[PDB]
C-alpha cells in the first residue's frame, strides 16, 4: 500500500516525521521497513526490539535460524527476510557502532543496501546508542539513496534538529 502522510518532504526523495517506526509500520503496512541491525541479528534494543516485539518474537526466531545456516552479517551490509505482521519484508541493515569503534566510512555502504528497494520505511542509520554524528547520519542518506525513503524518527528534539540542519 505505502500510504505515508505527514511526512516533511527534504529532497525528491528523501522525507522524515516525528514518530515510533513501529506505529508507523503498523499504519502504512509497507512493502519493506528497515531494521537498524547488528550482525548477528540480536534484536534486543532500539528499533530492533521496538520491530520484534511487535510480531510477537517471530522476527527473532525468523533471525535465530537465519544466523544458525549462513552466519553474521558484514558491518555496511543487509539482509532481507519477512517483514510478518508488520511490512512484506524487513530489511536488516548494519550502520557501524562508532561508540564500539566501528568505520563511520561504512554508514554510506549501509545506506547503499536501500537502492534494491523502489520505497522504503526506515530508522536514521548509527544514530542513538551507535553514536554516529545525527546531522552527519542524514547528509550520508541524501547522497547516497536514490530511492524513495520515509524515515521515521522517534524524538522530537532530535527530529527538530535535524530538520533546521537541513534547512540551512
Ligand atoms: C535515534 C533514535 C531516536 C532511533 N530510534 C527509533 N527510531 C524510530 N522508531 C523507533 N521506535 C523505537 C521504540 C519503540 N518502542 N520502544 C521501546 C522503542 C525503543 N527503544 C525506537 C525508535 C534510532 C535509530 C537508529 C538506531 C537506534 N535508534 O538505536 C541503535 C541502533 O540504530
Amino acid at each position: 500500500v505505502n500510504s505515508f502522510s505527514g511526512y516533511l518532504k527534504l529532497t525528491d526523495n528523501v522525507y522524515i516525521k516525528n514518530a515510533d517506526i513501529v506505529e508507523e509500520a503498523k499504519k502504512v503496512k509497507p512493502t519493506v521497513v528497515v531494521n537498524a541491525a547488528n550482525v548477528y541479528l540480536k534484536h534486543g534494543g532500539g528499533v530492533a526490539g521496538a520491530l520484534n516485539k511487535a510480531t510477537n518474537n517471530a522476527m527473532q526466531v525468523e533471525s535465530d535460524d537465519y544466523i544458525a545456516t549462513n552466519g553474521p552479517l558484514k558491518v555496511g551490509g543487509s539482509c532481507v527476510l519477512s517483514g510478518h505482521n508488520l511490512a512484506k519484508h524487513c530489511l536488516h541493515v548494519v550502520g557501524p557502532n562508532v561508540n564500539k569503534g566501528e568505520d563511520i566510512q561504512l554508514l554510506k555502504s549501509a545506506y547503499e543496501n536501500f537502492n534494491q528497494h523502489e520505497v522504503l520505511l526506515a530508522p536514521l542509520l548509527s544514530a542513538g546508542i551507535f553514536g554516529a554524528d545525527p546531522i552527519h547520519s542524514l547528509r550520508v542518506c541524501v547522497d547516497t539513496v536514490r530511492t524513495n525513503v520515509y524515515l521515521a524518527v522517534f524524538d522530537k528534539n532530535l527530529y527538530d534538529k535535524l530538520v533546521s540542519s537541513f534547512l540551512e
